[PDB]
């Protein structure tokens, strides 16, 4: 007999008795008065006992005492006699704990919110009981009811019971994450999680509320780039040292790392739950994306879009889900469906999305032609990969464009508060109005300056950024496989060009042709597939801890870039390719020590790169000419500036390319001559538009003596940006002519180049040597890439590098328009003032050339008025005989004797002058010219 040890246990654990004379402060009931009495004491303590304002905390404390009273007893004899009770306590306590989180108004005090509030504040002390409650709910098949009572409620706690649910509230967000982990770890729960009320957004939910009104909202927003977290961590003292600033960057990164790890774990469990769950997971993220495209606008409506912290976290998550399939072995590389866009999109809203090389019509058409294939096919692995590309662009892309602009925002803001800080407000009302205004501005300035530090801390976070770029590289490999006609890459090299090089790009907008011959599925992929990677790559390149620098997978993206820059059919958009070519220029620039750019090794040893890089650059340098957009008609000059930086470096550091160039000019002169023609044409005006602009910059600073002060900015600034771009391209163009004319002099004196070259050179020489450059007054000439001395030295060097080609000295001499010996005399004068020129031997060579030039001119003058009586227009171009039946060639517009072309068309049916196919039928007679000759032969009958 010892059942007294029971009722005494039932009371010390449930903390309740019936007698008023109890020593310890236990609740007391005045109803009736062992084991078969527990359900009664409990039911009472939860529904009729007013002193228990915190019911769930009670049931939890009871359960915990019973577990303590359990481990304490067994280690003794009387043990066996209690087991019966502990058992029934557990069975009912967890049973009501389940009910407390399923039926709303079941207890006499509080509701769901009050209970989970208690749980969040001290999650650890609730863990065990919660575990039991969950198991109980699934064994009974009522887990969803459990979840609809805890997570939708938790959403209310994060939005209403906390000022801000962000990284600041350390204790609170960690506990919330824990109650999330504890739950999703049970698969029976994970496979049902997305069915919870509020997991999806209401149709009328605004994008900025996705992170507030959706179940995964709050925790997915946990990031160091939330304004409140930035102000708190950096706005604190924006004047601290880079050393101290680096410490908080470290703290925030360490903390952010953990956050995405736990977030990944939670989403991973929901994706592994079932096929239904991961599918809803794709629907969930697709919606977040489809409604945030404006995050990529020029002036984004921030208050109507999701935050950078949210979108960026999701981009990171997606990236890890995709990482496995893009590992360096690419063994699972085919799990990703290349025909993903062959049918109407099921998740990612592609309307309005520009394709690589195609329009809507063709896309829809592609959809009809493919309805023959499975209509349904929501393949998760592919969805996730392409969703990652979507977030890379709209999520991260909008976050990086956001901080890329803060510099100008801060500068302009500082000028606004300084302008307002001058106002003298006499009236008290006006004074408050002005101070209020200064208050709003400085309040925004602090947010911006703090957020900028926060954003830089995030992008300098190599660990994370590395994951992002390695995905770009894996994405690259994947895209090259789509393009490769045998879809074998990287297991079998890819063959470039795809379609043979159009010997004569001299066709009517290849647009239609190229598009028609664009790669099968690739031509339909949305443009953000390439723009995302390149916007990102160009952007993080400014950080010292860049993912791109010294990364072993860089080659993949370089290979992809080269492929695009090589086959004009792949991506039509010239603007997009200019970006790529700009990334390459970044990877080609030397350093302080003057060692190879970080991409040079790849350019030299990557097979797919060194086999096409040079030709791609030379070809793209030319194609950007067929561009004409709104504020993008000046990017073809930036593309050329960039292509030029690369050309120069490749030529100095990699003999392999120096040889590819040389070879090119001899084995494919047509292509090579086509490239220097464009460099030549542009060079006839570059220095001129540089001088015109610097002229406008000096006018404006003059008008500033005290028109509309504002417009004189978007103006003056704009003139400087044209001056720097013009003088800069000119400089790189001369260098290239100089750099090449030294090794392949012959290539530049071919008839299609020599006369135009001599003219262009002489024109610039006149400019440099005279009043056009001499009269120009400027601020920091260098700030605009304007070095008239460097230019004059490189120009003069070109002459010297070509001063042994009779054709060139003849061309320079025959240049009526600009040639004049005194120009070289002046040049020799300028170069002989400041120490800068391989002279006086150099000056020796130039002056020599100038002399041969003047001699060649005097001879030509003598030859003309002494040995040429018959006016040149009457002489046949090829026989030099006086024409009897002059006719006009349709293509060349040249006049030639009928007898001559006939003789030519016999073994060659083409225009002797430009090889344009010609037939004798389309030759138009020139009667007016023939009569002038008949008239000449007539008067010539003197004797
Ligand atoms: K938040």
């Amino acid at each position: 007999g010892s059942e007294f040890r029971s009722m005494t246990a039932i009371e010390d654990i449930l903390q309740i008795t019936t007698d008023p004379s109890d020593t310890r402060g236990y609740s007391l009931l005045k109803s009736e008065e062992g084991v078969d009495f527990i359900d009664t004491l409990l039911l009472y303590q939860l529904t009729e006992n007013e002193k228990l304002d915190k019911p769930f905390e009670y049931l939890n404390d009871c359960f915990r005492r019973n577990q303590q009273q359990k481990r304490i007893t067994k280690n003794k004899p009387n043990a066996e006699s209690l087991h019966s009770t502990f058992q029934e306590i557990d069975r009912l306590v967890i049973g009501y704990g389940v009910v407390a989180l399923q039926i709303e108004n079941f207890c006499m005090n509080g509701a769901f919110i009050n209970y989970i509030t208690g749980i969040v504040s001290n999650v650890n002390s609730y863990t065990d009981f919660l575990s039991q409650i969950i198991q109980r709910a699934i064994l009974e098949g009522t887990a969803l009811d459990l979840l609809n009572a805890v997570f939708p409620t938790l959403l209310e706690y994060c939005n209403k019971h906390v000022s801000h649910f962000d990284l600041n509230e350390s204790v609170i967000y960690n506990n919330v994450l824990t109650i999330f982990e504890l739950f999703v770890t049970f698969k029976p729960i994970a496979e049902i999680f997305t069915k919870i009320d509020g997991f999806f957004a209401d149709y009328s939910c605004k994008p900025q509320d996705f992170e507030r009104k959706t179940i995964l909202g709050p925790i997915l927003s946990l990031s160091p780039i939330e304004a409140a977290v930035a102000i708190r961590n950096y706005g604190d003292n924006l004047l601290r040292s880079k050393q101290q600033t680096a410490m908080i960057h470290e703290s925030l990164q360490a903390e952010h790392k953990v956050v995405i790890d736990r977030l990944f774990f939670i989403v991973d469990k929901l994706v592994r739950g079932s096929l239904n769950s991961r599918t809803d997971m794709i629907s969930y993220f697709a919606h977040i994306a489809n409604k945030n495209h404006l995050r990529r606008a020029d002036h984004p409506p921030f208050k109507e879009l999701s935050s950078n912290g949210f979108m960026s976290n999701i981009t990171l998550l997606l990236v890890r889900f995709s990482q496995p399939f893009l590992d360096i072995s690419y063994k699972k590389i085919d799990k990703i469906d290349a025909n993903y866009f062959n049918n109407p999109s099921l998740f990612i809203d592609l309307s309005g999305e520009t394709r690589l090389n195609s329009d809507f019509k063709e896309a829809d058409a592609f959809y009809d032609k493919n309805r023959k294939t499975a209509d349904s096919k929501p393949n998760f692995i592919s969805d996730c990969f392409f969703l990652t590309l979507t977030y890379l662009h709209y999520g991260l892309g909008g976050t990086l464009s956001f901080e890329e602009k803060m510099g100008s925002e801060i500068k302009a803001l500082k000028e606004e508060i300084e302008k307002v800080k001058k106002i003298a407000a006499n009236h008290d009302v006006f004074a408050r109005f002005i101070t209020a205004q200064l208050s709003k501005m400085e309040k925004a300035l602090k947010t911006t300056e703090s957020l900028r530090f926060a954003l830089q801390g995030f992008f300098a976070h190599r660990s994370l950024q590395l994951e992002v770029f390695d995905f770009i590289c894996g994405a690259s490999t994947f895209l090259i496989r789509v393009v490769d006609p045998e879809h074998e890459f990287p297991f079998k090299q890819i063959k470039l060009p795809l379609i043979p090089d159009q010997i004569g790009v001299e066709n009517v907008d290849n647009a239609d042709f190229l598009r028609a011959h664009a790669p099968v599925p690739f031509k339909y992929y949305p443009e953000f597939v390439v723009e995302g990677p390149v916007n990102y790559s160009l952007y993080i390149s400014k950080y010292q801890t860049s993912p791109i620098f010294r990364n072993p997978r860089l080659g993949s993206f370089v290979e992809f870039t080269t492929m695009v820059l090589r086959c004009p059919e792949l991506v039509s958009n010239p603007h997009l390719k200019g970006k790529l070519v700009q990334l390459l220029s970044v990877g080609a620039m030397p350093l302080t020590d003057n060692s190879p750019g970080f991409m040079m090794d790849i350019f030299e040893h990557d097979e797919l790169v060194n086999k096409n890089l040079l030709y791609a650059l030379l070809d793209f340098y030319v194609i950007v000419e067929k561009t004409g957009s709104s504020s993008q008609f000046y990017d073809k000059f930036n593309s050329r500036y960039s292509i030029s930086i690369i050309l120069e470096e490749l030529y100095y550091k990699i003999p392999s390319y120096k040889n590819q160039l040389i070879w090119q000019s001899q084995n494919n002169a047509d292509f090579f001559v086509r490239f220097v023609a464009r460099m030549l044409n542009d060079l006839t005006f570059l220095l001129d538009e540089g001088l015109s602009n610097l002229a406008e910059v000096h006018n404006i600073q003059n008008e500033l003596d005290n028109e509309e002060d504002k417009e004189l900015q978007t103006r003056l600034a704009s003139a400087s940006r044209q001056a720097k771009s013009s003088c800069g391209l000119a400089d790189k163009s001369m260098k290239l002519f100089e750099i090449y004319s030294k090794d392949i002099p012959a290539a530049f004196v071919t008839p299609e180049i020599v006369y135009r070259l001599a003219s262009m050179l002489n024109y610039n020489l006149e400019s440099l040597v005279g009043p056009k450059c001499g009269e120009l007054k400027v601020k920091d000439p260098q700030s605009y890439s304007f070095n008239p001395k460097d230019l004059l030295k490189a120009l003069t060097t070109v002459y010297i590098n070509l001063s042994e080609q009779s054709e060139f000295i003849s061309a320079v001499a025959k240049d009526e328009r600009s040639f004049n010996r005194n120009l070289f005399v002046r040049a020799v004068d300028i170069l002989g003032r400041k120490t800068g020129l391989a002279s006086p031997e150099f000056i020796e060579k130039l002056l020599n050339f100038a002399n041969k030039a003047e001699e060649q001119r005097k001879a030509d003058e003598e030859e003309d008025l002494e040995y040429g009586d018959v006016p040149d227009e009457f002489l046949d171009p090829l026989m030099y005989t006086i024409m009897k039946d002059p006719v006009i060639l349709p293509a060349s517009k040249m006049n030639i004797d009928r007898s001559t072309i006939k003789a030519h068309l016999l073994s060659d049916s083409t225009d002797p002058f430009n090889r344009m196919p010609l037939k004798l039928e389309d030759v138009t007679p020139n009667e007016e010219l023939r009569q002038k000759i008949l008239c000449f032969k007539k008067q010539k009958k003197e004797e």
